[PDB]
């Protein structure tokens, strides 16, 4: 088999995600990194074994990909799609690379990165650096809990590894980053029914709005897909609270995993462009998208024999 | 009789540093919020108990002390001295207010800030915000062990509280802190043997370098000092790597508590100053000082009365 | 297939709950069985990792004929009652169980409050425990609980059904009894006594020679092979319960396994007795007061419903 | 003097044991005081560090007259019954008080196990509970519990008998009361219809700002100031506990108090009301079923 | 006021006991050693805290203070003496220094052990090397949980500590160690019945035997004494299983501190020459005694000074 | 086939036993093979989920021989003397191995305590060796040991027989080696040429790049591809030991491998050296004193005993 990149990691309380643009000329000294990266996982992770849980998924833009590699390319590998929705507006910002590191500490996630910039210096830009940290109860920056309904074992690796439709490619991933920033004066002035009536879940307990109360613009049933024989359509999400406290900046910064981009783009057009029973997500108005860009994050093996 | 805030914490992992300048007109929302963080700490704390450990040490610089309050002043409460050495300079930059904020997680430091600067927007401006990781093995950024010889049990409570002395003040303490930035590039290009030359230590094990080798201008040799009667000058540390990869910051925040300033400022005028027999502290000639201020973090009970 | 989490991780707190269906409660019933692994989700999300709660639901043989109106499950019939010489296992009603384990008494008891609260009305309770392991892995009687249970690939092909009944693949069956000991006249007897009672060592848990173990002895009688001269395994969770002040002593014994045939020759032997025993002594210190057989399906079975 | 550990650290289990003495037990029941500190160490050590057990033994007013001649402890008195104008304050017997707590509830049971097992024949059980508490120290109502108890030397001084009554210094007053809730009701409020009823933000543990509080909300009225203007501090550790199957959702609550007097002006507020407060809103959701009150001496005086 | 050694530790799983004599000339090399082992013992545990709990209590022999200091000799410290009873013996071996090196892993502690030797190799000669484990339920070589009736808190420092009966040592202790090896083939031979009644004890529930059962002749009874007045004499044991598997050495290696060396040595004489009600301790039926020494545990500042 | 637990989560203990089998010794040998399993349940169940308790049980080819009739595993032979211009690899006695693992010392020496005195009377004891890991995974030497193992599929498919010798489908084979360190030569080093002698850094563990890694360094020597360009790995589980007053600071090495071929071929490159290297810069400073090689059979071969 191929073997695939720690896309399906255990839970981690901690992250940082690096979005780097590659320099002109820059391409060898990247090529170098990428056949090294697992092997500078390990180096900084082995000591701190089993408790660090320490990874490294590493993501490769579509116009990166045409600098990088000649031959045959992913199959839905294209730069991320901009949604200018009636009201809200998902933006596109540039980005080559991602490296998506996790961790049950900080200062793993930081060593490993260090080792990875201190390769790259010279051959790449950096557009953005975000430290997340989720809270104790797995709440999310809106006091929701965040993760409850992702796909696990078997129904996981089905949703997010792609297999016999790219055979070249299998084993590999789709991801989608964007960075929101929450207006939480705004959020605050809600009661919680009127919060729960956003999201659709019960914010202390977490148990789902049942079907007859559940809003049709709530963000739960605008993610909710069936595909044509009725069966589910799951993404992997590993969403992660930061900011800072000075500056008044609460966001959350999303990741979605999935083995085709046409499931994730589906939820974000629901949301963005909204659909015959609602006009958008009530989400999108206390959180606004500040960037947007998709990677494809190969099987392991790929970047080890570059 | 007087109770002390958590200045004599358990090891925490995680830590939030605010600094805050008071605007024209802020004096009594802040006499207000001070009469409360306590109460806010339990509020935010209480819950993830008993493995939180989260505290706060709040702390007031000289000349918010005479906006705030009429009648007696600490006797060792005066601004920052900056020192003009030959080649290094420590310099004083603004702070009335200290927020020092620690926990065995960073979500609970930032719940916690949260909360405090919501109670103060429209009354202070930030100065400075700092979020700091401990490496897995109490290494701070280059790479030796940093905690080591700190006092504990009864003599860091004598080293720390104030009492007898100035007894309208006892059980507060003085802070001084100073967030320093790297030359890792610099550092890395030393050997291990040469490191240990700057630090006074072995770098892996952690032992001091005897008498006869250690150098009169390595860190550890200017920062022992010792009294008139021949008795060690000793202050507590909780200093904590900070930093972004991207933008290559690369830092110590540095937090000193002493019973008198005098002794923290010995230590300062021997790093920047030197002796007859070292120029300087060669940890200098690898970090930078950005920031300098002094505090003093009074008895809980005092905040309480207001 | 999917199973139910029937192989748990060891857990310390556990309850059970056996309800009878009211008539016209079936709807009701089914709607629950479609929403069960949304509410394990939303109860033990936000706990994870330390909490690990599971919930594992059976259905009783007259029950799957008021529920479903297809093919039953090969082995399901309602609990045989043995009347032996001395010892009788008693039938007693169960049409519903709920088998909920995690690391602590108030999970299992959030969860259990979601079910409830869901089927008020359309059920009847007939049995509720609470159960404590002793935190070196001790029962009721002392001796050391689970030793010989099977793990992975064994454990997986004792308990879950395959090939042999398709429709049902992932599935299991669940035997439940209560069981009161007499714990007076059990501490009456010698350690030695003891332990030819039960076949193992008391204080180190060590396996009785062939030479010395009684024949009547539990672990003798609870020992059999299939035709090949194969082990023929069940897996245990059996639970300590009761309450000092009515000086009630019990064990709530479960026990699952791909087939009924092999608890049934189990409680057989030991109630029955063979050519060599008369009966299992265990049961000259402990009496069963319930009595029921489930089946566990695979979770796709409950959540494909109406 | 050596206090028994009324000042725990935080236990997510408890078993509660009330016992009335029968007549001529009093000796089986002398014979055990002298030996709980024994058992408690015998139960606990093997499971050190993770284990954290302890018992607390409280003796009752009318059972303080059978078992002892000499000095009472001064303000040891039978629980006072409250007829308010809604509510009721029962007093329900109990001469023995157990407290155990631990990390887990098996440790609870086997100290519980061993003490029952000495005064068989002696006394009769009125009260069995075991508790639980939620994993984020929530309570059956879904507030956090436990948040204003006083810490290190000021409870202390809350809670330990001193040198007003010297003979007894390093004892405590501990008051139970078993309530059970009507959750039906409860949760047809709203949250913020429940944070008046408390005093404090449901998801945050804020207390109410002062302006906000309502006057018969459970924080306003259990907030007594002494002559001085100091606090009055009672220490908690109420815990959960039910059966799902018999519709049971309940608290237990304890309250340990150097002096009765704090706890008794806590309870009168509660369920007489004041002049700006009918009752404590938190009693129109919970109903007391017990209620007795136990001095809790310094170990050496159980030991000698 | 005096700063003790770590005497009163928390519970530890590992520990190693080294016993040397002072070659001729080795007094400097030795004197420098003391004044530097808290240091060493700061240098190899601070970076595994919190949960290396790494310790090490110095202690010096009555000869070996002569050859060492000059001025006041501690009141209490002299010569083991050795035990010539009916059937059983004490011996006297030599020792001129102890250390007790305690942690939660036997690395940390053969770390700081071979930092220690590496300053002494060249002035003193090895007598005694053990590498100490306890079972993971505070169980010993004999299967009883040991330590239960050590004193805690306050009663633990007045048993232990010197005050103010010797004021110039105070914060001191004595500290007696005997290395036994058992008889497992005789022990194992007893029933569990005939072991309580040895050690005065329940083997599995650790509860002590009723005054009316306990034997006259059992180790409990004869290890607890009262003194003129009417109270407990109390001492504080740390006593570690040891062993070689191949060579069949099973061991106990017994240390116990006391304010008074009185003390230790009226339970020693009452265990090997009797009372008028016992002829010796039963355990000595199953444990020689192969070492004995006497050591003098100073306050931490003495060591300091010097 | 169910292998017995050589691919084992980390432990921080140790207990390695070496024994021979006297004269009439084999029949009691056969009766505890065939309880192992069992007393390993016994003694860590109740320890559980912290113990991490495991024994893995191994058997020399001359014990074979005398134990089992029918088929040999195919690599099975003994341990192969290595005569190098400077370093020697020593074969010592050994009919079984006992690899006992777990999270404290306690439960490797009780565990070792029962096979031990089920086996009184028809064994002499070769080695004993009490292990323990350094908190943060370093080894006598003071480096990381243990980063490039493999894990998860890879490490299955290095370790376990398969499909070319079906009757021991979910065996392995082990080497074990005691080795004496010459710690005062060590640690006058720097750390740069302890660094050197290695191929990696000390307090990072990064690799050496290709171009600055010596041709005699140990990671070097011990990198070794099939004729298919693929890695041949093994798996290493190698522990600490010492006596602080007899001066002793050991490295007992264990290694586990599908065919005893990637082991020698590895052991050949070390002490023999290749066309670039004399020998591995680590025998410098380290001695083997004992060399012993068993199979480790799949559980339910020991079981049907
Ligand atoms: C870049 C900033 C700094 C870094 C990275 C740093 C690092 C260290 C390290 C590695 C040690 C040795 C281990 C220990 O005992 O903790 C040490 C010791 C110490 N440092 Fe610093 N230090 C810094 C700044 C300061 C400053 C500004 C002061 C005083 C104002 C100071 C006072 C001390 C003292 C008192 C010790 C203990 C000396 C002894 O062994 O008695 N440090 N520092
Ligand atoms: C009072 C109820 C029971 C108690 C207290 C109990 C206790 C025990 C104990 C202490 C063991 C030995 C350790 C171990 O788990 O391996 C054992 C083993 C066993 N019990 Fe029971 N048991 C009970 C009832 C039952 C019942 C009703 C069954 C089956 C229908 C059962 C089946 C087994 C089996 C299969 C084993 C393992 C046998 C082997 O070594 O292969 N037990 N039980
Ligand atoms: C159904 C029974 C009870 C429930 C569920 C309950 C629940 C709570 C809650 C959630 C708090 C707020 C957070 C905290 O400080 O813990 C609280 C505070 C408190 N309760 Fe209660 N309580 C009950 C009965 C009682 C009784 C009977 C008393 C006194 C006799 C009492 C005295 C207090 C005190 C003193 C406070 C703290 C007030 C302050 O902030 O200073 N409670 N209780
Ligand atoms: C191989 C040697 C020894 C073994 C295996 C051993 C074992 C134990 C055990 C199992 C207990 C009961 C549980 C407890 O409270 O710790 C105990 C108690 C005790 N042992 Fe020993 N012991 C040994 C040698 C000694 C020596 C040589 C002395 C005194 C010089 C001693 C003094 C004590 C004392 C003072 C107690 C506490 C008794 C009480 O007050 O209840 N032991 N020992
Ligand atoms: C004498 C004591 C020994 C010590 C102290 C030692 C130490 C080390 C250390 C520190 C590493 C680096 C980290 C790692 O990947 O584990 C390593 C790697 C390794 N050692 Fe050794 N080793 C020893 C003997 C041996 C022996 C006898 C063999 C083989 C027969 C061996 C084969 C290996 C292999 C295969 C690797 C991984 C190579 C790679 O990176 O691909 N070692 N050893």
């Amino acid at each position: 088999e191929p073997e695939p990149q720690m896309v399906l990691s255990p839970l981690t309380s901690a992250a940082i995600f690096l979005v780097v643009t590659i320099d002109s000329g820059g391409e060898d000294t990247v090529r170098d990194l990428l056949s090294d990266v697992a092997s500078l996982e390990r180096a900084v992770g082995f000591r701190a074994q089993p408790d660090g849980r320490l990874s490294c998924v590493t993501g490769i833009g579509s116009e990166a990909w045409d600098r990088l590699f000649s031959g045959a390319r992913p199959a839905g590998l294209h730069p991320f799609r901009e949604l200018d929705g009636p009201v809200h507006r998902a933006v596109a910002t540039p980005g080559d690379l991602l490296f998506h590191i996790r961790a049950s500490r900080l200062d793993l996630c930081f060593a490993l990165a260090t080792e990875i910039m201190g390769r790259l210096r010279g051959a790449v830009t950096p557009q953005d650096e975000v430290h997340g940290f989720k809270y104790f109860d797995e709440r999310d920056m809106l006091g929701f809990v965040d993760g409850t309904e992702n796909p696990t074992g078997a129904a996981a690796r089905r949703a997010v590894l792609v297999g016999a439709e790219d055979p070249a490619f299998a084993g590999g991933s789709y991801a989608v980053v964007q960075k929101y920033l929450h207006d939480i004066d705004a959020w605050e002035g809600l009661s919680v029914e009127a919060q729960e009536r956003v999201i659709g879940r019960r914010k202390m307990t977490d148990v789902e709005l049942s079907d007859d109360v559940k809003p049709a613009d709530s963000h739960v049933a605008l993610t909710s897909v069936t595909g044509p024989d009725g069966s589910d359509l799951e993404i992997l999400r590993d969403a992660m609270p930061f900011g800072s406290v000075g500056r008044e900046e609460f966001g959350t910064y999303f990741i979605g995993y999935a083995r085709t981009p046409e499931v994730t783009e589906t939820m974000l057009e629901r949301m963005f462009l909204g659909t015959a029973s609602a006009p958008h997500d009530r989400i999108l108005d206390f959180s606004t998208a500040v960037t947007g860009s998709l990677f494809f994050t190969p099987a392991a093996d790929f970047l080890e024999d570059l």
